């Protein structure tokens, strides 16, 4: 047994898990927030308790401590040094990445190097693997990043249809993201299935705040939704997904919109919380929808067929469809949003058995389907401590 | 019986008897360009000026009375689309208050070689579920279910959908602001740079033609040969986007320059469809016609050269000559 624990780093924020592994048992979880501002919070839960305290957080420095300390002053480890490795959660790996890697210095640079492509995300995720490094100096770390799973997409999928300059010269392609997400949780299918990954062509619905579509043959990831950056795609909470690219130079002659504010109109009004002019919550936009909002129902149904149309796309592509998961905080738990999303495919083989769908079953669908249909839950830091043991801990 | 059709630096014309369909100018059917959320139809003209109102949305080709008439709008077939089709997941207002959705264009296209699949198979074309490819300098697709348009790829503007000549289609939105914050791109570069550097000619290097771009692939350029795949590519994963959006599918039409006579490209488009019971006779499709499916294939898959002047006599015809 070892004590991976798996680190994700914001912003203004630092999630945490400490799993007991290969079992993959959560010893605790936990949330700091508000980082460097006022009301920053610490929360922290084992399997039996929960603590939380509002103080001050000065920087992710101060973050790391208090973390390190609880673990001992809570007595959920005897001492630092039972900690076997930490996995980190990186934004973007740009080509470099196509699979996790062991944290030496200039693993560090060449996540730095990225930065450009992440802005937001890339640098605190270098100063998490920073901190831990300087506080944890014995215990190996692995970067873990959300783009690598999507390295086996070939040109034709990932070139946007621009001069070729703009991909030789600046780096604009199709990346993709959720690829820890897609990569736990078909590999997962396959174990649940009993046959091999590279058996099956799959389509994987991460369905969350977030949500991309991807597309696995032979084991290997062949498209995704999310492209440049994670705001593209299908519709999600507060994010539009594809639309019409000559509506943005319209939007800039027209409201003289700056390039921040266009960003801020894809990434944070859009989606479910634009349409429905209700909320970013697929929960309070399904609930206003019932009380008889047409704007929120319609909220609803476009999401579907977004969704709808990607996996249609990505069908194609394979030559047919062997299996289709659902995740997400959406994807888990809407029985509704996975019927409209999978109603009226018996072109395909794919029907849902109606009593297994409402209780979300692990197959959900029906006895004479030949689409398998999964609900899966993702769990993205136990897909990371097994990277931590896979390159930290070869043994 | 005598109908002229007219289509206005330029001015074509096309003079028919029908219905057999056998200043600068110095009935008549006339080609508009956009025909807004009003149009869900030709228009016997009198009209014109509510035309001229929707201007702000084609600046480029509605504002060019001169010459009983009727105008034909390229937007109209698609004016059936449901609100799911066309509500792109923006504010809401930028629907509500500035008239931002998806249109569609290539509707006389589209809707003139639907029609006649239809006629060649001798059944009512609400008994099919067809896809429609208008693949020219300009590219497009349409799904046509129930007789109707419901769904199409071009969009706001015709810069969008899949790849063409020169036109990018769709790419990632968050490119845009990129590329006004990294290279201080303009209103107007983001356009020219969407519009007439992107598509064939960007990727290729070469031309927005489709034949230089073969040519130039069988030669050894590999640029010009990803440019030919990704073309396919984009066509291919919209279709796959209608046929789920149909339930299924029971005609696939090629028209347009590139369709109509490229044997290359309908064999890369139609690649691997077996689980749609699609697929392709080589030697019919080598010498396009116009039905081109292999004989065990259950989708048909027609070749049909698009008429635009004759679809728009017929509407003349129709709404002028009733
Ligand atoms: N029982 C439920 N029924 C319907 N929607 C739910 C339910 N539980 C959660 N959700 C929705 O699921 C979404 C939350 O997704 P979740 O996967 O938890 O996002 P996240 O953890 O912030 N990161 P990401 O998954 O990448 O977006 C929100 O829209 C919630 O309203
Ligand atoms: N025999 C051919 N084989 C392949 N491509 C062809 C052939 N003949 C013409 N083309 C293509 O036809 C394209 C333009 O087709 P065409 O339908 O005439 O466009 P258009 O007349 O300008 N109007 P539009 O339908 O909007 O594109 C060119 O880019 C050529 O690549």
């Amino acid at each position: 047994t070892y004590k991976i624990m798996a680190i994700n780093a914001g912003s203004s924020s630092l999630k945490f898990q400490l799993l007991n592994m290969p079992q993959g048992a959560l010893l605790c979880q936990g949330l700091i927030e508000r980082i460097g501002l006022p009301e920053a919070r610490f929360t922290l839960k084992t399997s039996a308790q929960k603590w939380q305290e509002t103080l001050p957080i000065a920087d992710h420095h101060e973050a790391v401590t208090l973390l390190l300390e609880a673990l001992t002053g809570r007595g959920i480890l005897s001492s630092l040094q039972e900690i076997d490795g930490v996995g980190h959660r990186v934004a973007h790996g740009g080509e470099r990445f196509k699979d996790a890697a062991l944290v030496c210095d200039d693993t560090l640079r060449e996540i730095e190097r990225l930065a450009e492509l992440a802005p937001l995300h890339n640098p605190v995720n270098a100063l998490g693997i920073r901190l831990f490094r300087q506080l944890l100096p014995a215990v190996p770390a692995v970067a873990v990043f959300d783009t690598a799973f999507h390295q086996t997409l070939a040109p034709e999928a990932w070139l946007y249809p621009l001069p070729w300059r703009y991909y030789a010269e600046l780096g604009i392609r199709r990346y993709g993201f959720h690829g820890t997400s897609h990569h736990y949780v078909s590999s997962a299918l396959a174990e649940k299935l009993g046959v091999p990954l590279s058996a099956l062509r799959v389509v994987s619905c991460h369905l969350g705040n977030g949500c991309s579509v991807c597309a696995i043959k032979g084991g290997q990831s062949v498209n995704t939704s999310m492209g440049f950056t994670p705001q593209s795609g299908v519709m999600m909470g507060t994010r539009s997904g594809d639309i019409d690219p000559s509506i943005l130079p319209w939007l800039v002659e027209k409201e003289g919109k700056s390039a921040q504010q266009l960003s801020q109109l894809l990434n944070n009004e859009s989606g479910l919380l634009g349409v429905s002019g209700v909320s970013s919550d697929y929960r309070d936009v399904e609930q206003a929808a019932d009380a008889g909002n047409e704007r929120a129902a319609l909220a609803l149904s476009l999401f579907a067929e977004r969704i709808r149309a990607t996996i249609g796309s990505y069908i194609m592509q394979m030559g047919g469809l062997d299996a289709l998961i659902f995740t997400g905080g959406i994807g888990e738990n809407s029985a509704r949003a996975r019927a409209a999303i999978c109603r009226n495919l018996h072109f395909l083989g794919l029907a849902l058995d109606d009593e297994k769908n409402q209780r979300s079953a692990t197959f959900i669908q029906a006895d004479n389907a030949l689409v398998k249909v999964a609900v899966i839950n993702t769990n993205e830091e136990l897909m990371i401590a097994r990277d931590v043991m896979r390159l930290a801990l070869p043994q």
